[PDB]
């Protein structure tokens, strides 16, 4: 299995050149206990990249399991090093943490590079650590593996399921009913989050740690075991034996993230009813391995069946997904119907099929047969129209009553045209929704804007919108929703989201007004504006809707480098840099 | 915040000895703790941790105690975590019922030979529960139990897997060849999803049910699961709380009255608790100068059970918990008046008022009293010529035993059973399949040497289940007796724990293979149909015997320790009361 | 290397109980452990954790475990911790001493209860690592020390003040008012400025170096300062070096052998160390089935003071330490053909082999055998009428002292003192005073009821200090005598140890005030010049009384405790031994 080999930790600990240099660099890394024979017997270094923390709830697994991680380094023959990342709560960060992914890119691709480090263990969970870690991972482009935190167990409120993110958006609906209390809403809230791990519906982080999975870069069954299980301590030691073999083998990110693997983690975004915070997050990374993920790739997985029932799509929650047998199980159902490149390598060290032998479903109440699944073309639908050129719609996530109210009219079926009830930011929907001079009614669709990448700054979750309440007393759950940000992998709203140019670049949605006509077409991907060619440049002559102040020093730096969601937004010339582990960096003395 | 003062003054502010005081105080700060910390007269909470790497049951606990001393903290006290003498009841060979007492002892010690003025005691496996308790009652400075909770639900192929329960199902599974022996290792690996202790209603669940019970820890404390949430915040609540008992000066003596250890009779009964609750219950009162008799336990006999959980019932700790846990329990038997709720507790409150609004949510987990899941939960005391007290597990009958041995026809609840006697559990896996035996459906299996003093530490070996043969033919359990005891995971209904023990001359020393044994529930006897004359006779050929003592602990053990039925305590260490009530010398 | 059955696969691989095996497995796994690892067949390796926050002179364990379990990783074992009876030495109470037998017990019970294959003994406070190694010795598993090492050294008023002798300086300070009473804390409290156990050579120092004389631990293992990053760096070496010796099977009783107590004992003597090593020693050396006499501490009187260390020197454990601590003794013993250099150790070398190259860097620290600080530094044996054993500690006889008592011109050693008697330290502390005593430079304090059974558990108690006046006079110390002990770190030439003490007969019960004693270094005697005929009709008085039991566990002890001659054992339990060569029955 091992055949030695010389590390660029070697070049820190037994440079030829530069004896002087070398013992600098031994000296301090052995203050707190480390041997020499250990930094010097030419076993690789294992960078840890830790992300919990107090801070960051959904992570904070890690720092039990971390201790896993590293026996199973010690007993496969690497040196642990742990270190942390930029901390990332997606729940508390403000403006958003969407600003934070690519800021945590930053420091994690410093620290890969910039230290004696061989190969890595990315530890994810909250929604941006994941596409953040894979990232920097590639960027520098040294052996990687990802291992998962889980996420939370199943909650549960007066008998009922309830799901993390969801039972907001739930609770918002009830409270406008006047059907829960204030306190009820806290503690809901409060019983969705019983014990450590991530949000347990399917939201991001779910989504993007079955990703990674499918990807193959962690190891089989990683994604969905749920933070508590000892199943999740166990994989913990077995991703760090498995990270040396890898060091060995020379198995970098940019041998298994081929434009192959990314076409099976979109498949299994679709199956899983995964949420559209992958979309920006799987370009992201495409990217920063040198593959171009179109609206084209897109398109491919729409007709793609929802076979998981899990919420928001779906009932059940992260446990019963995983005793299902989680994303293999899923992974599974989609290489029988010929929609996976089954031949990529994975950092199992095996091929996707190889590693899916096997993984058929034990619980078909919660991953459904590919050909008797929850609901038929499940995938994203792009968009496309005069107010922008490209923009998701959550299709896994249309209700009954959703289809019977404006998808169902008898000639013109998957068409339908609404008025447009614009507004200018979260605040401003606060503050108008239920003005009644607007007149809202069932056949209006709620659009907000200035929430993008360069708006808000970093796209905020705010697509979301609900019913004014008068509609909500009369049992009117949801009405069409669009704008030029996102909203929680845990909605369930069926909402045409991160709809590129933003309107504060001069987007189409810059120049929309409330009463306006919108025109849906999802037989042929079409969301138009019914406005005239002439009337559209007098409003554009008004200028872009205002959009707040930069704040703070990274804020400025986001607004001047970052991409739109249509390309990952990304920091733009970031993507350029490649491969960096391939040159060495410059002595510090 | 009166403030009193406390016992570690005496250590860490003595007016007549400074040099003691400059020499008690120095090392203390070795890590850091500053002065004001040790000198202002809040009081030392000790810690006692019972988690470890050879302790996965009660492991929980390593990372809990973050939160009982963020609670101290807030509260205004200074914790102080330290271990005692580590029990892990699945591996400890020859029985982990040895170590309940070891640990007592060296407890004690540590609470009343060091400054601390309170104590929280961690608990989650078998012993530590019993334990903790008795050795927070000797001393009798102020005392809060912390549970640290059952692991989450086992499920393999999408069914109910239960610790240790999981081990006996395979075992007669395994023997009528219907599962590989890398099968039997698996299901018992999926019974243990979790960090926390046995998810069944075994020892660890009833033990803990009955720290509540006994008004020792905070309402809900039992049976939150290890790893949830709510866990970690009752381990706040708790480091608060004991804060408050030291200034308010709340003991065990104070609590552990004979009515509190009443109350936790009647939970283990109606919650289908393990039968070693029994000897435990009996020392922990001994240790509190309360008298538990047999006449104690016939009064609980007719409570129902009350608890859908294995192995009487059907689901584990996690849908217990979230059906209202003991609360819910003690509720039911609350409004039935088979509870005096006028008893204080560790909340400051009676029983009574933390019970108000406790009743269930889940009625598929915790039934209603008045139409029960069984009637007659409570153990059956038993008596004859061949022990003075021994108990059988009612709640755990079965249909098929029902109809097998509980109901000839004008005579209910008698029966007879021809013995078949084995001097430990080597000889019965040796010859229960030896066919020289002749075992029938009604044969009652027998175990003898396997108490206290004959293993030593009495044994968890009396639920054998029958020979291969007879598993083959539907018949999945034969009664079973025995002066040992059995996993509380058990679904056996046992006759156990019986006293005096075969080793010290109890009547099971000179019971025969073949010897007729009567039964019957309703006199509450258990005789063996052998005449006085043949017994002497029997007796002169000399006691079966023991392995010889192999530790200098079984030496110790087995000079003092009780039977069962006196709860297996070191019997001259009853006597000790209030030692907080008197100082230790000084040391230099 | 070449592959063994170890004895955790009776649990985690058993051939005629699978069952049994799925038992053992699975709650191992509960907190993350993979099959792999505890099916792989690799030795399972305890490692006796010792520190908490109420054992701050071990607490720096805590932080060196991850070393060590990186180490047995590294090595090919699998790691398992966990806990044992704390103890503390200063706050204590009545006395630690107490707890040397009873931490013992425990450690016995769990290293062969459980499948443990090997064990790492972390030690540090004084009576850890004889608790430690009395344990693995009566398992006789692979065994190695891994010692925690002293504090750092702690500068007041730009002077050093070592752990422990700052405290005796300080009472003697405080007579003559020469420091306040709150000053008397602070300086206490600069003696102590980090982690790790006393600084100066006192029992702590003294036994880790005793264990590494032993070849029990690695070479250079002992003084290396807490601190240091030296110490885990060693930590991790012996968690490598433990897995070696599983494999080749090296036990205790392998390298415990009559040869390497006799290397000890001689390392005593040239340190200067505590007398509290010669109970301690002896009790080893009968848990290791080896006789250790009052000849072989004669033996070693006449062995040179080669460290220069407080309370005898001058320095503390740093500068010990960077003169080549241990080793650096052991070297000078060697050349001088004192040790037995061809012993085996833990190290797989020999002892000779070991101290290849280990000559001091530093002669103002470790000074040369022939050009010495002091001759016939060993404790000297006392016979006489008082007691059939007593020690004396000649390493700390001062200049006065020696011109005072020991420098008539006819008789050099010979003296003789009024016998001034105190029953117990507080009987001393309300009297010492008292004028209507009469106390003169001519007079010898003497303390009794302070043994094992008097106290109970030997007391450190008998480093008594002058009344005021004398010390007011110039006069720094009179002789004092006694059947208890003394701190390591007491520079009082006491007569200790003294058995068989005043509690059960010897000879200072019938002893009284003003009688007169003659001390003879040169016979080794010591009697109370007082008629066969007045010791018979003192003795008809009965014995002078001592506290009641108090504690269960204090019950066990004064029952079954020896004499601190005989080690302070308890003497039923050194007959077990090789206990880990028979396997414990199974639990269920
Ligand atoms: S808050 Fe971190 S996963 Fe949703
Ligand atoms: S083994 Fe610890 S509770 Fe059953
Ligand atoms: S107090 Fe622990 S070493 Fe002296
Ligand atoms: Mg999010
Ligand atoms: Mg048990
Ligand atoms: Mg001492």
């Amino acid at each position: 299995n091992r055949t030695p080999r010389r590390f660029r930790s070697r070049d820190w600990f037994d440079n030829p050149d530069h004896i002087d240099m070398t013992a600098l660099y031994l000296e301090r890394f052995m203050n707190y206990g480390i041997t020499p024979e250990e930094l010097r017997s030419g076993k690789p270094i294992i960078g840890i990249a830790q992300t919990g923390s107090d801070i960051s709830p959904c992570n904070r697994i890690h720092l039990d399991l971390v201790q896993r991680v590293r026996d199973g380094i010690r007993d496969a023959g690497g040196i642990p090093m742990e270190f942390p990342v930029h901390p990332i709560f997606e729940n508390c960060r403000r403006p958003t943490a969407a600003l934070d992914r690519n800021l945590s890119y930053l420091g994690l691709v410093e620290t890969l590079h910039g230290y004696p480090i061989d190969a890595v263990v990315l530890t994810t969970g909250c929604d941006k650590t994941t596409p953040a870690g894979i990232m920097a991972a590639t960027t520098v482009n040294i052996p990687a593996i990802v291992l998962s935190g889980g996420p939370m167990l199943d909650g549960w409120h007066e008998n009922e399921l309830v799901g993390s993110g969801t039972v907001i958006w739930r609770s918002r609906r009830k409270l406008a009913a006047g059907e829960i209390t204030e306190e009820e809403f806290i503690d809901r809230a409060a019983s969705s989050a019983p014990s450590a791990g991530h949000c347990n519906t399917m939201g991001t982080a779910s989504t993007m740690n079955a990703v990674a999975e499918a990807l193959g870069l962690s190891l089989t069954g990683c994604a969905a075991i749920p933070a508590p299980y000892r199943e999740r301590g166990q994989m913990a030691y077995k991703t760090g034996q498995r990270i040396v073999d890898l060091a060995y083998d020379d198995v970098k990110p940019l041998d298994i993230l081929t434009k192959q693997a990314f076409e099976n983690a979109i498949a299994l975004v679709a199956a899983a009813g995964g949420s559209t915070n992958a979309q920006p997050h799987i370009v992201a990374m495409a990217r920063h391995a040198g593959v171009e993920i179109t609206a084209d790739d897109w398109r491919a997985a729409y007709d793609i069946p929802l076979i998981v029932n899990m919420q928001p799509a779906g009932k059940y929650l992260g446990e019963r997904f995983h005793r299902a047998g989680g994303a293999p199980a899923v992974l599974w159902e989609l290489l029988q119907q010929g929609r996976l490149h089954g031949d990529v390598l994975t950092v199992t060290g095996k091929t996707m099929s190889e590693n899916l032998q096997g993984r058929e479903t034990s619980d078909r109440e919660v991953i459904f047969p590919y050909h008797e699944p929850l609901a038929e073309k499940a995938g994203f639908l792009v968009l496309k129209g005069n107010l922008f050129d490209f923009a998701i719609m959550k299709s896994s996530v249309i209700g009954e009553e959703f289809r019977k109210r404006y998808l169902s009219q008898p000639g013109q079926e998957g068409v339908f045209e609404a008025r447009a009830i614009v507004f200018d930011g979260s605040d401003d929907y606060h503050k108008r929704i239920n003005d009644p001079a607007l007149e809202i009614d069932e056949r209006c669709i709620l659009v907000i804007r200035g929430a993008g990448p360069i708006g808000w700054p970093g796209s905020a979750e705010v697509v979301n919108m609900q019913p004014p309440d008068h509609l909500l007393k009369k049992g009117i759950m949801s009405l069409p929703t669009l704008g030029d940000g996102r909203q929680s992998g845990t909605a369930d709203s069926p909402s045409i989201l991160n709809a590129s140019p933003e309107s504060a670049i001069g987007g189409g949605l810059s120049w929309l007004r409330t009463g306006d006509t919108i025109r849906i077409d999802l037989n042929t991907g079409r969301c138009d504006a019914l406005v005239d060619e002439a009337t559209i440049a007098a409003r554009k002559q008004d200028g872009i809707p205002a959009v707040p102040a930069t704040m703070t020093p990274w804020q400025e730096i986001y607004r001047a480098h970052a991409s739109q969601l249509d390309t990952g937004g990304v920091l733009e010339f970031a993507v350029k840099y490649q491969d960096l582990a391939a040159k060495l960096p410059r002595h510090n003395h």
